[PDB]
Order: structure tokens, then C-alpha cells, then sequence
């Protein structure tokens, strides 16, 4: 009831959007891959993503997924949303991971209701998160 069970887990580079210079940034400030978990809390039925770097476990992605979050399937590997700070881009080391991971944050949300390109609108404009937090 007071714990979180792994509904989904994909290897990826997680990235953050730099709005004023129109980049991407390895999230965490160093390069590498990241273990992504969507996480399901058994008592409060909310989900959550958490991504923590292979390396040394620094946690780059920590974020509570809102009714009505733009999950932007932008490529086949590399998806994009938001949160109240932060664009997010994970760039998949597969195909498969980034379908199973998709699959499964497009499923939560219905519980709940220069390789890479930028977001769009409808991602930095998403306001999902203010549902939140209240």
C-alpha cells in the first residue's frame, strides 16, 4: 500500500530541452544511459517515472505523471513530455524498449483519465502538471 511496484523498465539517454538555446541536454549534465522505471504506487494509484544512470545511480528524471500529460512520440526511439520544470527526450536504445515504454505510459494515462528533434506546442505548452500539487 505504501510502496511502488515497477510497471515498465526500458535502458535509455534520458535528455532535457534547453528552451533559450533550442538544444538538447544529457539530463544530470553527463552523457551515458539511464535505467527508466514507470512506477505504479499500490495504495494511492498514481504512477510516477524515475530514471537513474547506470553509472553511478544519479536520479535525472523523478516525475509524477498527470492525468493528460502530451506523451510525443516524436521518432520510433525517441519520445518527449514535460513537467512543471523540465522538457524531458528519452532517446531509446531500441525500437522495442521505446514501444514497451510507450505502451505502457499510454496505458497509465488511460488508468489515469542534431539527430534529435525538438518539442513541439503541445509539449511546451502541456499544463498537465498543475492537476497535481494542490
Amino acid at each position: 500500500a505504501m510502496s511502488e511496484q515497477s510497471i515498465c523498465q526500458a535502458r535509455a539517454a534520458v535528455m532535457v530541452y534547453d528552451d533559450a538555446n533550442k538544444k538538447w541536454v544529457p539530463a544530470g549534465g553527463s552523457t551515458g544511459f539511464s535505467r527508466v522505471h514507470i512506477y505504479h504506487h499500490t495504495g494511492n494509484n498514481t504512477f510516477r517515472v524515475v530514471g537513474r544512470k547506470i553509472q553511478d545511480h544519479q536520479v535525472v528524471i523523478n516525475c509524477a505523471i498527470p492525468k493528460g500529460l502530451k506523451y510525443n512520440q516524436a521518432t520510433q526511439t525517441f519520445h518527449q513530455w514535460r513537467d512543471a520544470r523540465q522538457v524531458y527526450g528519452l532517446n531509446f536504445g531500441s525500437k522495442e524498449d521505446a514501444n514497451v515504454f510507450a505502451s505502457a505510459m499510454m496505458h497509465a494515462l488511460e488508468v489515469l483519465g542534431e539527430h534529435l528533434p525538438p518539442p513541439p506546442m503541445e509539449v511546451l505548452m502541456d499544463k498537465s502538471f498543475a492537476s497535481l500539487e494542490s
